[PDB]
This record gives C-alpha cells, sequence and structure tokens, in this order.
C-alpha cells in the first residue's frame, strides 16, 4: 500500500503481535503497536502449553489423525450451546493456516504435541526445545517487527506504556484517532482511521468479575495485572455489542508457591503436565478423586466440591516418565520451588497425607495398570508409575488450586475481526477492528486449552488482511 495514517493496533500479545506482523509484511502498511505494560507480551507470553492446529505437517509426523470437523465438533461440544458457531468454524478451519504461517514465516519448530482436557486427539503444538510455546512465539514475532522497526522507523513503532482510553469517532463515524496516557501519563492523540483491539481479557479486575460473574471474585487468577478489561470497557461505551461476558474461565491448576501461599497471582500448573500422565491426588487422603483430564470447568468443579472446602487444592504428582517429556518446563517450575522431588514415603510425611506410603504404591500401581479399568475413566493414561514402584521410588510433586485464568466474553466480531454493533448485525465502524481474548463468541462456555493462543493468530491475520482491503 501507500502509506497513509498508521493502523494502531492496541496489545502486544500474539493477538497485535500477529495483526503487526501480518499488515507491515504482507502490505507493508504502517502500524503503531501500544501497549499499556512496561514489556511486550501480555498474558501470551506465558502460555505454557501450545497452540491448537488440525490437521498440520506435525501431526501427520507423529501419525496422529485429527480433522477441522473433529476439532470443530470438540470445539462445539466445549461451547455448550453458547457462541457463534460460525466463528468457531472459522477458528476451526483455518487452524492448520496458523500452524503453518507460525512454522514458514518464523520458522518455529511447532514439532511436539500434547492432548489437553476435552480434546480427543493431541492437537496442542509446542516445539521441542528449552522455551516454553508462548515465550518461543512471542518472541519470534516481536523481534520480527523489532528488526523491521530498526531498519524504517516509519513502518513499525512499538509505545510501551503507552494505555489506550478512548477512540475519536467522527459525526459518520470513521474513526480519527486513538486517545492514550503516555509513559509520562499525558494525554496523547495518534491520528489514524484503522485500529485493531487485541487488549485481552478481564480476568485479574475484581471489579469487573463483581458485574459479570461475582461467585469468582474471591479466587486467585493467573493472569498479569495488565488484564483489566479495557478494551471491553471502552468499545461498550462506544456502542458496541458485548457478548458471552459471564463465561469465565476457572483452570483448575494453578500453583501454590509454598513461600507465598496465599497471593492474588499464581504460577500456572501446565494443563500439559496433566495430558502427558500427571495425576491428582486428594491433599488430604492422599487418594486420586477425578478424571484429570476433563474440560477446566469438570475438573475445577471436582476439587471445589472433593477438596476441602477451607484448603481447596490438590496435589500434582508426575512420575519419572512425564519428568523426561517436560523436562525443561518441570525444571523451571523445580528452580522455583513449585514442584518438589520426593520419595513416596517423604511425600507421605511432608504433606500430611492419611495414605500410607505402602497404600499410594498399590494405588500407582493401579492406575498405571491399563489392563484394570480406571476408577474415574480417564480417557488418556500415558507415561505413568514404574511397574516396581516402592515407597523409596521419587515422584514430582506440587501444590495446585483453581485459579480465574480466561474471559471467553468480549466484544463481539464477525468473521473479519470487525467490532459489532450493539443490538445489530452492522460493524460498529469500518475502521474498528478486534483480535484475541478481548472478543468474545468464538468459545461460548468453556475454552479448550490451546486455543487461545490459536484464536490471535486466526483473528490477528483476519484482522490484517481485512484492514489491507480498506486501507
Ligand atoms: C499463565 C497462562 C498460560 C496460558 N497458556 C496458554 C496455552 O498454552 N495455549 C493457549 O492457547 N492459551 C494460553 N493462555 C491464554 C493465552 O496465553 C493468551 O493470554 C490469550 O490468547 C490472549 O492473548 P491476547 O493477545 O488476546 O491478549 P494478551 O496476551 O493478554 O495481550 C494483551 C495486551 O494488551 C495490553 N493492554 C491491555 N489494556 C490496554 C490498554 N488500555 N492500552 C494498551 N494496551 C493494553 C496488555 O498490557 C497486554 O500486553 C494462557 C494464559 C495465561 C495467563
Amino acid at each position: 500500500a501507500s502509506m497513509k495514517q498508521p493502523v494502531v493496533v492496541i496489545g502486544s500479545g500474539l493477538a497485535g503481535l500477529t495483526t503487526s506482523n501480518r499488515l507491515i509484511s504482507k502490505y507493508r502498511i504502517p502500524v503503531v503497536l501500544l501497549d499499556k505494560a512496561a514489556s511486550i507480551g501480555g498474558n501470551s507470553i506465558k502460555a505454557s502449553s501450545g497452540i491448537n492446529g488440525a490437521h498440520t505437517d506435525t501431526q501427520q509426523n507423529l501419525k496422529v489423525m485429527d480433522t477441522p470437523e473433529l476439532f470443530l465438533k470438540d470445539t462445539l461440544h466445549s461451547a455448550k450451546g453458547r457462541g457463534v458457531p460460525s466463528l468457531m468454524d472459522k477458528l476451526t478451519k483455518e487452524s492448520k493456516s496458523a500452524i503453518r504461517w507460525l512454522q514458514t514465516e518464523f520458522d518455529l519448530k511447532l514439532d511436539l504435541l500434547a492432548q489437553l482436557g476435552g480434546h480427543s486427539v493431541p492437537r496442542t503444538h509446542r516445539s521441542s526445545g528449552k522455551l516454553p510455546p508462548g515465550f518461543e512465539i512471542v518472541q519470534a514475532l516481536s523481534k520480527k517487527l523489532k528488526d523491521i522497526s530498526s531498519k524504517d522507523s516509519n513502518l513499525v513503532q512499538i509505545m510501551l506504556n503507552s494505555e489506550v482510553v478512548d477512540i475519536e469517532l467522527d459525526n459518520q463515524g470513521h474513526v480519527t484517532g486513538v486517545v492514550y496516557m503516555d509513559e509520562n501519563g499525558n494525554r496523547k492523540i495518534m491520528k489514524s482511521h484503522h485500529v485493531v483491539f487485541c487488549s485481552g481479557g478481564f480476568g485479574y479486575s475484581k471489579e469487573m468479575l463483581k458485574e459479570y460473574s461475582p461467585n469468582l471474585i474471591h479466587l486467585p487468577t493467573t493472569n498479569g495485572k495488565q488484564t483489566t478489561g479495557d478494551g471491553q470497557k471502552i468499545l461498550s461505551k462506544l456502542g458496541a455489542e458485548l457478548i458471552d461476558m459471564d463465561q469465565v474461565q476457572v483452570h483448575p491448576t494453578g500453583f501454590i508457591d509454598p513461600n507465598d501461599r496465599e497471593n492474588n497471582w499464581k504460577f500456572l500448573a501446565a494443563e500439559a503436565l496433566r495430558g502427558l500422565g500427571g495425576i491428582l491426588l486428594h491433599p488430604t487422603t492422599g487418594r486420586r478423586f477425578t478424571n484429570e483430564l476433563s474440560t477446566r470447568d469438570t475438573v475445577t468443579m471436582e476439587i471445589q466440591s472433593k477438596c476441602p472446602k477451607n484448603d481447596n487444592r490438590a496435589l500434582l504428582v508426575m512420575s519419572d516418565k512425564v519428568y523426561e517429556n517436560y523436562t525443561n518446563n518441570i525444571n523451571f517450575y523445580m528452580s522455583k520451588n513449585l514442584i518438589k522431588k520426593v520419595s513416596i514415603n517423604d511425600l507421605i510425611r511432608q504433606y500430611d497425607l492419611q495414605t500410607t506410603a505402602s497404600e499410594l504404591v498399590t494405588e500407582l500401581k493401579s492406575y498405571s495398570d491399563v489392563n484394570t479399568k480406571d476408577t474415574f475413566d480417564r480417557p488418556l493414561i500415558i507415561n505413568a508409575f514404574d511397574k516396581d514402584i516402592s515407597t523409596e521410588s521419587t515422584v514430582y510433586v506440587g501444590e495446585v488450586t483453581p485459579v480465574v485464568h480466561f474471559t471467553m466474553g468480549g466484544v463481539k466480531i464477525n468473521e473479519k475481526s470487525q467490532v459489532i454493533k450493539k443490538n445489530s448485525e452492522s460493524v460498529l465502524s469500518n475502521g474498528i477492528f478486534a483480535a484475541g481474548e478481548v472478543s468474545g463468541g468464538v468459545h461460548g462456555a468453556n475454552r479448550l486449552g490451546g486455543s487461545s493462543l490459536l484464536e490471535c493468530v486466526v483473528f490477528g491475520k483476519t484482522a490484517a488482511d481485512n484492514i489491507a482491503k480498506l486501507y
């Protein structure tokens, strides 16, 4: 394109980074990326499990069969009759293209799989190596922007510590500008005709939880302090439709930090830790109590009922085989005191469990024997405990508890990533787009692990492609 006013991208998580890279690399359309935080990446940079895609080269390599239709069925089942099905179709159908875009344009390997809760087959992609998926993907995308930016400063500028507070519209009402508070707290206007909200969720905000799912106000969260629903509020005040705001995901396994047990913020215990063979033990009895690989709403429901009302936590216990497959990530968790390597005798005594060591050994042996059916009917049992485990064998243990993690609702969007006007199917403004967690409609009542990184890519790409038509 010929260079006009910049496209303002609000938020440097994966949604904003996708949009920015696509605009600049494919179309040479200039971007200003604003983020109210002091660093790049949002909650995206913390993602530990990976990115979904159905019918990928990775899946072909690992001989896993999967299809857009299977992914959509898992997605609809998870949605429980909420959401916009056509956006679910788009998410799942364009998932192959999303993975391929990351692999080809950024040389991200995305060569390993995990099967997460609610998924019929393994389709959550991460790269081998020392770097977890959120960090790897964000670093690759951001480094590409910073490269371009060092080279033609007018094609891309990243401005941190810049909090958007409103969009300026004319009487018609086309976008004319983005109002933001700069690093010194001064009001500034960025003139623009096109803005993409990639500003993330609202899970950290107690005030918004009070408004939309007030039962969750006392729960801890995995979200960063920036996750305050700014975009959703701005766009609502401007006349945008919000949907599914009362659908908040509580992930069952936030880590408890044994040196800061009541922190309202938690490190996440990656769902991959269960997908790859971790089990959950009741914190008093020392026994398994539920299916660890259900959807998040279900696992969370079971811990909240079956673990103690006061002291609502569980023990995530992982064998040596899980350790071999998720070594760098368990190493990180151990360096932070979140996972401890302990013998079975010591587990019992350290965690004050009612079970004897010998009793727990008999139970881990039954769990691991796939010739006996699972007490709680777990759909995938891989990387279990060794047939000859004893009370002296070592296991890896962490304490986990339910945490506010993702907001499925948000501003309503169409298939072009355009924000929809309240009480209408028309766009609020041909200039206003949204992608990622700030949007609503894509997941319905529960989001499948892996699909938030994917939404960011699918809809960030779509916003850029559509702005390119209009620019
Ligand atoms: C611990 C953790 C682990 C996760 N793991 C996974 C995973 O394995 N797979 C998966 O699919 N999903 C995962 N998720 C969800 C996922 O990582 C992303 O957070 C989600 O996809 C949202 O990405 P996003 O780009 O929409 O928003 P974010 O990554 O939250 O980025 C939003 C950005 O917008 C900025 N912002 C907010 N308000 C303003 C404002 N007013 N002005 C300017 N900028 C603003 C923020 O500062 C932030 O940097 C995880 C989330 C957490 C917390």
